[PDB]
């Protein structure tokens, strides 16, 4: 569709936006960027809930400079319910057909 790209917003799908949301918890930089999360209450497709947006979209907006300071524990916590969804491992367990993990890591 389009080649030349100045700044756009990454609103095709909401992953990618929603990975941001957690790989910027992830390294916890500035409250820079983060600004430009505010804008995912906006437009996205719009996603529907039943999947684990609200812990990385409520932090952005509870964040918005101010709670920048060193956190507690917990905090460090938090981030560990969207950590499940990396590895897929509980998502699945649910009834007596689908299995606990679909791939296994390999290691050598
Ligand atoms: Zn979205």
């Amino acid at each position: 569709g389009s080649h030349m790209s100045a700044g756009e917003p990454h609103e095709t799908d909401c992953s990618e936006i929603l990975d941001h949301l957690y790989e910027f918890l992830d390294k916890e930089m500035p409250d820079s960027d983060a600004v430009k999360f505010e804008h995912h209450f906006e437009e996205s497709s719009p996603c529907l809930e039943k999947y684990g947006l609200e812990q990385a979209v409520k932090k952005l907006v509870k964040r918005a400079a101010g709670q920048d300071d060193v956190p507690g524990d917990l905090r460090a916590k938090v981030m560990g319910r969207l950590d499940l969804i990396r590895s897929g491992q509980s998502v699945p367990e649910h009834d007596v057909a689908a299995a606990p993990s679909s791939s296994a890591p390999q290691e050598s």
